[PDB]
């Protein structure tokens, strides 16, 4: 149903970590549920679809998910194509006319995947990009780089989208969770800590970032969960009224700000301070999905909320001291001034 | 490879602000560039110079150098010998009559230097003397310090004992309306907690780790002060705007910090602001004081010191960012 045309090249046949480019290609393509056909001329057998490969390269994606029409890309060099089976009512015999009278008949998007161009003077670097892949951020880049574009043609930069992400998750919050709206709450919030997140891939396409926007985005992080937190605080305290869990969401603002001030201050002084169970996404799920339970539409499960205030409460203070655990191993941490 | 031998003593284990006689000294040494051995028979491995410490002695200059041949000297007392790798062919076991030998053959200089020889009656003279070469303040946070490091404290120690106490007033005296003593007992232990400093300058000079360590609890200090007045604001006084004014402190005062910290991290400048620290603790501090002031308390401070501190809070929050803005290096593209 899945055929996948690889065009016969000569480096192919080398060797790397022990197969060879060739089986490792084939191996993977057939993992991704395609029949493989290595080809000098190509002869298209009745199929579905059609994953034609026509430079030599080595790809580093472990899940590979293809639909629709696409061009295949690969750090701006046009790897392959992925194309219906209507191409076999357009291929004539010649591949790059073919190619051309169906990108201009049909509706293309870019896939940029995770791969390299393989070439007699970079195998070095594929051998590191391979141990790299084996240490889904592939698909990460994948979903938010035609976002990302999108944003940055309409004259929007990646420090604006920072600044609308967090100011739209800080007035979802404190309007949203004060009055009750937790689940509606959660939703706005995760939407907009989700949009805060593309300044990167936007500033992956503008060739480059500054200093000041990686700080501003951070601060704006830490923005962001001291208003998730007071929100849901003044829910919980003037709300419902509850004073133990008054004192558990108190303890989730301070540790979830000490946490990434730990790590802040830690590098700042040229040690670790990273580590921890609870990071700020995990954080961030956690106390979202108690909160949506907790006000989820018709069955709505209310003891959600206090069980993940709860237990981030415990997985903060945990993490307080992992992160300190870090700074006191790092190396020059103990060294006399 | 300069080799320095000192011959072994009971009293180098004594320690002195902190620290041991034996280990103070092997670091003076160390840092004058030998290799130090401890001994109570002297057996020379070969080396190109040896500096012989017979008496027990603390040395109190940072800076020591030797080159030639010289008698170490302070005072009059004869601290130490500096000779060459010649010696070696002198030594014939018995450290004094070779010692002998070897001045008799040579000519050599009388070298002051900066030490002190240490006796069981002059210990308390030693550690005044090496407290002067170390450095009111003097009056109180420098012998509060030598006192808490006598007792076997160490630096980080204190900052965890000042935050624990600070915060446990916070969270016990301010929930309960007792807001003019968990004032009164917060200022007291946060400088408390500012007294580590002192006592890493009597002792090695601090760590990174150790000034990470303060600035945290730094942060758990504040968080715990916000956090008593909020309870007490939310629960007790039930005033709601009051709350949005604290919860903004709170969250400001965390974030202030961060973005300095976050700067740094990445190589910029992130300090400033109208309303730091110490004017931030000053500021709320008096306000909850006053307002639970003895036989007269006057109510409205609270919440003047309260939203005053918002509004200073959430501008300092915009200059630090500015400052990010305006370092050298802040807006350059990062290919
Ligand atoms: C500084 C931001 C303040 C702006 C808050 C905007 C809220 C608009 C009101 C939305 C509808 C909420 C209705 C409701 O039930 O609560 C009203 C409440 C204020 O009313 P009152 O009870 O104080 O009279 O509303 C609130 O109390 C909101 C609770 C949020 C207060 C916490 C502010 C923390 C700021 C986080 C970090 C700030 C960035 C620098
Ligand atoms: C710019 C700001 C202008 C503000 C103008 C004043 C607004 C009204 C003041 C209310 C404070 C509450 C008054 C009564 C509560 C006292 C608070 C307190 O500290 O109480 C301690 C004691 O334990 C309790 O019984
Ligand atoms: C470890 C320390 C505490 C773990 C949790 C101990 C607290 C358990 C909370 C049970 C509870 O009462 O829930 C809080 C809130 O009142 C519900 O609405
Ligand atoms: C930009 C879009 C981002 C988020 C929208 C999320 C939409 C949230 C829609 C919620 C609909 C609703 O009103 O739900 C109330 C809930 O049932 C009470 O518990
Ligand atoms: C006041 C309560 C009304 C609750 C309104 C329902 C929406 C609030 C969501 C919630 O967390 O309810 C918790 C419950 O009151 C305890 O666990
Ligand atoms: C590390 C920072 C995070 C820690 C955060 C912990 C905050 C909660 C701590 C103590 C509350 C103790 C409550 C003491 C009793 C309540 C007094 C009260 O307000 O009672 C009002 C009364 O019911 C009508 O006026
Ligand atoms: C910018 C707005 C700054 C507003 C600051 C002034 C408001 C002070 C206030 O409203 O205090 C009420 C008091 O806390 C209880 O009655
Ligand atoms: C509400 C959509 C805003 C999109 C940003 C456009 C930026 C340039 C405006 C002219
Ligand atoms: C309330 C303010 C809402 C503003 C809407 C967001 C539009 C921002 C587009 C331009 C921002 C700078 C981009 C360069
Ligand atoms: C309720 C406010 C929550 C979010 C505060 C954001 C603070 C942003 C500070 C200004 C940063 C300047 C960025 C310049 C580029 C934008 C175009
Ligand atoms: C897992 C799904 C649970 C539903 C919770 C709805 C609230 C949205 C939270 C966003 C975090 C994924
Ligand atoms: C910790 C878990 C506590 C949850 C209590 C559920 C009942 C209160 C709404
Ligand atoms: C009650 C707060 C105590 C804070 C201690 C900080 C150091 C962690 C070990
Ligand atoms: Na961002
Ligand atoms: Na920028
Ligand atoms: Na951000
Ligand atoms: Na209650
Ligand atoms: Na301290
Ligand atoms: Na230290
Ligand atoms: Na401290």
């Amino acid at each position: 149903m899945r055929l996948a045309y690889v065009k016969n090249h000569e480096i192919y046949g080398e060797k790397l970590l022990g197969l060879t480019l060739r089986e490792r290609i084939e191996k993977t393509l057939q993992r991704a549920g395609f029949d493989v056909r290595f080809f000098d001329e190509l002869s298209l057998e009745e199929a579905e679809d059609y994953l034609i490969i026509l430079e030599p390269v080595l790809i580093l994606e472990r899940d590979l998910l293809l639909e629709g029409r696409k061009i295949l890309v690969s750090d701006g060099f046009t790897v392959g194509y992925f194309f219906g089976g209507d191409f076999r009512t357009v291929f004539d015999g010649n591949l790059q006319s073919s190619i051309e009278k169906y990108l201009s008949l049909n509706n293309l998007e870019s896939y940029e995947i995770w791969a390299i161009k393989l070439s007699n003077d970079n195998l070095k670097t594929a051998e590191k990009l391979l141990l790299s892949s084996l240490i889904s951020r592939a698909a990460f880049a994948r979903i938010t780089l035609p976002l990302a574009r999108a944003l940055l043609r309409i004259g929007l930069t990646p420090d604006a989208v920072t600044i609308i992400g967090t100011t739209a998750s800080v007035a979802g919050a404190l309007v949203l969770f004060p009055m009750g709206k937790l689940f509606p709450g959660a939703c706005v919030v995760w939407f907009f800590v989700l949009f805060d997140m593309l300044d990167g891939a936007m500033a992956r396409l503008r060739s480059g970032g500054t200093r000041f926007g990686a700080v501003l985005d951070a601060a704006c992080d830490r923005i962001s969960d001291g208003a998730v937190f007071s929100g849901l605080l003044w829910w919980i305290a003037f709300g419902m009224r509850d004073r133990l869990l008054v004192v558990a969401t108190l303890t989730c603002l301070v540790t979830s700000q000490v946490i990434s001030y730990i790590k802040a201050r830690a590098e700042a002084s040229g040690l670790r301070g990273d580590g921890g169970i609870i990071e700020r996404p995990e954080r961030l799920i956690i106390v979202l999905v108690g909160a949506g339970v907790s006000d989820f539409p018709f069955i709505a499960w209310p003891p959600a909320l206090p069980v993940a205030m709860w237990v981030l409460a415990v997985a903060s203070v945990i993490t307080l001291g992992q992160r300190l655990h870090t700074v006191w191993t790092s190396p020059g941490a103990t060294d006399r001034i």
